[PDB]
């Protein structure tokens, strides 16, 4: 099934297409790369968008 990750920090998701979340939220990964320097794509509590990979820890 899809990868999931725990948010290590808040992210305000302030630009278009971003996913906002809070520390401790469980993010469903829609698509990721193999790198911590990239922008990954996720979903949490009914919204979706992009966020910095290093803000989460894949479970």
């Amino acid at each position: 099934a899809m990868a999931t990750a725990v948010a290590l920090y808040n992210f305000a998701g302030e630009q278009p297409g971003d996913l906002a979340f809070k520390k401790g939220d469980v993010i469903t990964i829609l698509k990721k790369s193999d790198s911590q320097n990239d922008w990954w794509t996720g979903r949490t509590n009914g919204k979706e968008g992009i966020f910095p990979a290093n803000y989460v820890r894949v479970s």
